[PDB]
């Protein structure tokens, strides 16, 4: 008889669960210890599965090491597994797919197949508002950059050239930073000024000179506090009784119903000109069938736009500005750029002249492919999916993870990948182009093809549309730099590592350098 074995099984139960509540605890804490590592090996055994990363701590996964140094996580993972692997994130799957075919393979996927406001919905959502971005179909989302497209004209950056130029003058002229009609030299964090000159030279441009305005008041704290809100924790913490996200909360309440009062009063004016995005916006954000974005979805539209703009352009010319500091024979060939470009800077810079600098788009374009803002770009797996020329089944509620910035960083596709030098894109000066057929998935043709080794700007139906004003922006900004200033590292000093657990890959600071007037004398003028 085994029907003795049965009562046991019944006597055993109960026996466990008068166990003291020392070892029963512990056992709650053991026993999915040894499940997981259970769970693993026979993982290791279905071979229609990418290999998954070892871990110990359930549900944490690699989320250690993956924050910190994820290209170097990449790397070691790559070199035992090969292009694709998976590996256990905070709950999550994640599948990476490394290189060229790894960007095809979720940049290109099936609108059927993955989804991105899936994947991003928590850490947006709270920061922009409801009912934009990521907060509504991918439909919606596709007509929301064309609105937004629609203000990213040439002729815009026509206008908004001079606006930018205006600002950082003004920074120069009045920032406790520099002050460059009291002070000659001085010592500044990028990881300050940065954020700062992108915010206003942002503003102006984009959001008009009376939202420009508001950030010489009080109202540029709820800015601060809005700005707070936009981290990574969102992806796990999106909300919790805390000051932090009240803070956030309340910002976008008060920052979406100023950009509405705006909105509200130059329509109650009927003075809707081609100034800025909110002009553009107001005249041009009905859907194709016909619905009308409100004034709420206007504003957080803006919201999102700006925010996502502000951390990748900050941390861009931060990283720009802290190549050249250890580079003054590149600073030096910039100089002779401008020189020649604006007639020993005589011309006024305009949008057209900016073209006519390789040089500095060349840099601009090098410090993207070594500092890559977003290491890592997501998408939940709807349907399972096969990954062609292997048996590896992607299955659904899986995550997918591509990382062109990892590539960026490869001998194999850059020769000498972790030398800075801008003369890698001689006469190749082009932010970005296609090298074959496009396709328009609702914001304008774009490549069709995604399988560039360098794409800072993604690719496919999530493409960025904001390529062209960061350059703007960006361009204008140290095209100033350069005619104004040489800089320099403190003894010692030199590039900072990134840090790889921030919304983007901004250097760890305090980042420092030390600035110093090329023309002790000269005076910005205007009144302050
Ligand atoms: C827990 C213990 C701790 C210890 C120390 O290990 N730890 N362990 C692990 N980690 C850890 C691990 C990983 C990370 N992150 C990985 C994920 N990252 C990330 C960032 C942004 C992403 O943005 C998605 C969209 C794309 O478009 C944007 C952006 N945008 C594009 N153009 C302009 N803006 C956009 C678009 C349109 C708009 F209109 C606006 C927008 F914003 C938003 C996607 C992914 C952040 C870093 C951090 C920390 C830890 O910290
Ligand atoms: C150096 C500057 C920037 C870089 C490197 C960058 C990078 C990117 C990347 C990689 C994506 C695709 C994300 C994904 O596929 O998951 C993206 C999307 C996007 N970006 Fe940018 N970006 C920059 C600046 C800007 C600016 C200045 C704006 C607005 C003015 C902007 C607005 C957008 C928008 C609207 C999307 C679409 C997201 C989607 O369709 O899912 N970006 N950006």
């Amino acid at each position: 008889i085994v029907g003795e074995a049965l009562e046991y099984v019944n006597i055993g139960l109960s026996h466990f669960l008068a166990l003291p509540l020392a070892q029963r605890i512990s056992l709650i804490i053991i026993i999915p210890f040894i499940y997981n590592i259970v769970w693993q090996l026979l993982y290791s055994l279905r071979k229609d599965r990418p290999p998954l990363v070892f871990y110990w701590i359930p549900w944490v996964g690699s989320a250690v090491v993956y924050g910190m140094k994820p290209y170097e996580f990449f790397e070691e993972c790559q070199k035992k597994y090969g292009d694709i692997f998976s590996f256990v994130l905070l709950g999550r799957v994640m599948t990476v797919y490394l290189g060229p075919k790894g960007h095809e393979f979720v940049f290109n996927a099936k609108l059927a197949d993955v989804s991105a406001e899936a994947a991003y919905a928590h850490l947006t959502t709270p920061v922009f508002g409801k009912g934009v971005i990521f907060d509504c179909p991918n439909s919606r989302l596709m007509e929301q950059k064309k609105f937004v497209k629609g203000a990213l004209t040439k002729e815009a950056f026509k206008s908004y050239v001079p606006l930018i130029a205006e600002e950082v003058y003004k920074y120069f002229r009045d920032s406790k930073n520099f002050r460059l009609n009291e002070r000659t030299t001085g010592t500044i964090d990028v990881m300050v000024t940065q954020p700062e000159m992108t915010i206003f030279t942002a503003s102006r441009s984009l959001l008009g000179k009376e939202m420009r305005a508001k950030l010489d008041t009080d109202f540029a704290y709820l800015y601060s506090d809005l700005d707070k809100g936009f981290t990574p924790i969102n992806f796990v913490f999106p909300n919790l009784p805390l000051e932090h996200y009240r803070k956030r909360d309340h910002a976008q309440k008060a920052i979406s119903g100023t950009y509405m009062s705006l909105i509200k009063e130059r329509r109650k004016n009927n003075d809707i000109q081609d100034r800025d995005l909110i002009d553009s916006l107001m005249k041009n954000s009905t859907y194709k069938d016909g619905v009308k974005m409100t004034d709420q979805e206007i504003a957080n539209l803006l919201i999102g736009v700006l925010m996502g703009g502000q951390h990748t352009s900050a941390a861009t010319s931060a990283w720009i500005l802290l190549h050249l500091a250890e580079r003054p024979d590149v600073q030096q060939e910039l100089y002779e750029e401008q020189m020649r470009v604006l007639d020993g800077g005589k011309k006024e810079l305009t949008y057209d002249l900016l073209q006519e600098m390789p040089l500095l788009n060349q840099t601009i374009k090098e410090t993207l492919r070594m500092h890559h803002p977003l290491h890592s770009l997501f998408r939940k797996v709807m349907k399972d999916m096969h990954v062609p020329n292997t048996s590896y089944v992607i299955p659904a509620g899986y995550h997918v993870l591509v990382s062109p910035g990892y590539t960026h960083l490869r001998d194999e596709y850059f020769p000498n990948a972790h030398q800075f030098n801008i003369h890698r894109w001689n006469n190749d000066s082009a932010s970005s182009y296609s090298v074959g057929e496009e396709v328009d998935y609702g914001f304008g043709a774009i490549s069709k093809g995604v399988s560039s080794p360098y794409l800072p700007f993604g690719g496919g139906r999530h493409r960025c549309i904001g390529e062209h004003f960061a350059y703007c922006q960006l361009g204008v900004l140290m095209s100033i730099f350069i005619r104004t200033l040489k800089w320099h590292y403190p003894e010692g000093k030199t590039v900072p590592p990134p840090d790889f657990t921030s919304m983007v890959t901004l250097p760890t600071g305090p980042a420092k350098i030390i600035w110093e007037k090329r023309n002790p004398e000269q005076k910005i003028g205007g009144r302050h």
